[PDB]
């Protein structure tokens, strides 16, 4: 039993009750998964594993979620439970590498209490010494746990991560595992946020990626759909898998902004007002504008510390002694220097000592004990800077967000927003909200982002909007409403660079991403095709260095170029490598300073994706030096010494 789509084959063995995935390669196939068992329900702590094969219907010519393609419907039965499983797989004639999966269960004479449903499980075929993994979970750890994780098959440990999305985790419902020959992405096939895990688990000689959802009681005689997923078989690294997921999710209406609709100002070099921490003043910021303008900065963020309280989002009298006229003198000064002005906020936070909470507690999430629920950190808990959660289904909560947007734009003259330091949304038990279930607040969190952004756009279609779920992958369902992504408080060059590639994969090759400013890593920012930002008040050689790198970024403008993620595979090509095409020229960035993947010795640099019949001069555009005088496009291999990074362009020779 088999179905085919563009670049993928799926086979089912009725005896073993296993699925095997293949991808196309040249005129053949590469096996991507081992024969993998179908996912089952978990009852009393145990996966049910007495399912037997009933039937497998292949339809070679049909139309599904992704349009025309093929379908395989597998029916199985469990004598012990009375459950009949229907497992549906769909392929697409057009969508490369993608398999859509949906499962339902029917109960027999007795109700069945399921604690969890394992949807699909794929163990990688052909792994050797390591597997690289993309982990979209929102459970933390915050900041210092890499989203990209190496699963070492030669060490003592066994990698295991759940990758959760729930009331304490709001990130990206996707995981990928890959090797030299490519990999397998699994992601939640839902147009809206729901509770899901995409676990990544090392096995005896490989690793497996899976997806699953919370259980429920299946009433006797009833049929229920328990969850739907996309799988992507792909060559190369996580970028190819994540791009497949992006393409798949278009069919569910989760559509990221098209290049033509992204505002110019979302590609601009930006400085953010942290030069004095919480001790910024309006005049300190204004005092920097002449030098920032001269050096090529076109955008300014008024960062944290400007407001009385979250929720209220009123001007702090200490920072704005003259009220709104002070906010205006700030944004006017910014505008007079040819720049746009952004304002920091924390969406979903209604404060604790806010007027908002005092006057309108009914707008807030209520916990199971009847108390106001705090906004959670990743994996649970809160922190002192996070207030009470606004319930996304309370009209007054949403209106308070819209009113802030309108005030900041129309009264204070701001041109956009930097949302930050918020993660998931607690479950709500307020009976006045008439929730379908308590998880409804969590599921609808993204409504706050959507409605806020729609209000922003009504004031100015070129408004900037960014949300940093700091130290975690961004809330996937916020992504449609953004004009720029930050890599989100990365704590290393490895984190910032590898995340640029992930977000490009999910958002589009022209979608603006910034490498952020947690540490000074100008070469990382430029070479990945990211927007270079900064927050420090610099002097001496550090100031010179910023000016230098602004100059470079403003010359090559790779932030506006077409990111190319499919030529090099992170962890398998000799260097951590990034590629951008800008104004018809190929730019390459090779790094060795990322301790998570850095070569022994001095491997040759290979430039991929050039015209095989053309000759190129390879120019280090940072130092303005030729590193290779003439390479043919079909053998663009050279060796040059560099300690940390090499940023080059391939200039065609005529
Ligand atoms: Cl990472
Ligand atoms: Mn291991
Ligand atoms: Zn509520």
């Amino acid at each position: 039993y088999a179905i085919a789509g563009n670049g993928v084959r799926v086979t089912y063995d009725a005896d073993g009750q296993t699925i095997t995935l293949y991808r196309t390669e040249g005129s053949g196939l590469i096996q991507m998964s081992k024969p993998s068992p179908l996912g089952g329900p978990v009852i009393g702590g145990q996966e049910v594993q007495d399912f037997s094969h009933i039937s497998c219907d292949v339809e070679q010519s049909t139309s599904g979620v992704m349009g025309s393609g093929q379908r395989m419907t597998i029916t199985s039965q469990s004598m012990s439970t009375g459950l009949i499983r229907t497992y549906v797989l769909e392929t697409s004639d057009i969508e490369e590498g993608v398999v859509y999966t949906a499962t339902s269960y029917e109960a027999g004479a007795s109700d069945v209490e399921v604690s969890w449903f394992i949807g699909s499980v794929y163990e990688l075929y052909g792994a050797e010494d390591r597997i690289w993994s993309y982990n979209g979970g929102g459970e933390g750890p915050m900041h210092y746990y890499d989203t990209l994780q190496k699963i070492d098959l030669t060490d003592s440990g066994k990698f295991s991560r759940e990758n959760k999305q729930d009331d304490t985790a709001a990130s990206i419902p996707v995981s990928d595992i890959y090797i030299a020959d490519g990999g397998i992405t699994v992601g939640d096939a839902s147009a809206t946020r729901r509770e899901v895990h995409t676990p990544v688990q090392e096995t005896s000689d490989s690793a497996q990626v899976s997806i699953g959802w919370p259980g429920k009681v299946i009433a006797a005689g009833s049929v229920i759909e328990i969850g739907e997923s996309f799988a992507v078989v792909h060559p190369g690294d996580y970028y190819n898998g994540l791009r497949g997921y992006k393409n798949a999710m278009d069919h569910l209406g989760v559509i990221m902004p098209a290049p033509g609709d992204i505002p110019d100002s979302s590609y601009d070099l930006r400085w953010e007002s942290w030069g004095w921490g919480f001790n910024w003043t309006i005049d300190l910021i204004i005092g920097k504008l002449d030098e920032l303008q001269a050096a090529g900065v076109k955008q300014i963020t008024l960062d944290d510390g400007w407001y009385t309280n979250a929720g209220d989002w009123a001007l702090n009298p200490e920072k704005f002694p003259n009220g709104a006229s002070d906010a205006l003198r700030l944004t006017d000064a910014i505008h007079e220097h040819g720049m746009t002005a952004l304002l920091w906020w924390r969406p979903c936070d209604g404060g604790i000592d806010s007027i908002l909470y005092q006057q309108h507690p009914e707008y807030f999430v209520m916990d199971a004990d009847g108390r106001p629920a705090r906004l959670p950190t990743p994996g649970g808990g809160t922190n002192p800077s996070l207030g009470y959660a606004l319930c996304p289904m309370a009209d007054g909560a949403i209106a308070s967000q819209v009113d802030f947007v309108n005030r900041a734009m129309n009264d204070w003259g701001f041109d956009g927003f930097k949302g930050a330091y918020v993660w998931s949304m607690p479950e709500c038990y307020n009976p006045a909200h008439n929730h379908a279930s308590p998880e409804e607040s969590t599921e609808k969190q993204s409504e706050i982002y959507r409605v806020s952004y729609e209000a922003m756009v009504a004031n100015d279609p070129n408004v900037f909007n960014l949300l940093c779920n700091c130290g975690t992958p961004q809330d996937y369902y916020s992504l449609p409403y953004m004009t720029q992504i930050a890599t989100a408080d990365p704590t290393s060059v490895d984190q910032t660079r590898r995340r640029v590639k992930a977000y490009k994969a999910l958002m589009g090759d022209y979608f603006p991403v910034t490498a952020d400013h947690n540490n000074i890593w100008y070469p990382s920012a430029v070479g990945t095709g990211s927007v270079l930002i900064e927050k420090r008040d610099l002097s001496g050689t550090a100031k010179e260095e910023y000016e230098k790198w602004l100059g470079i970024a403003d010359t090559v403008q790779l932030q506006k170029g077409r990111f190319i993620g499919d030529l090099y595979s992170y962890g398998f090509d000799p260097y951590e490598t990034y590629v951008v095409a800008a104004d018809g020229v190929m730019y390459y960035a090779f790094y060795k300073d990322g301790s998570k993947y850095s070569p022994t010795g001095y491997p040759d640099i290979e430039l991929k994706g050039l015209d095989p019949n053309k000759m190129y001069r390879i120019v280090d555009y940072v130092n303005d030096r030729v590193v290779a005088t003439n390479l043919m496009g079909d053998n663009a291999v050279f060796n040059t010494r560099f300690s940390d990074y090499l940023l080059v362009k391939a200039v065609e020779i005529s």
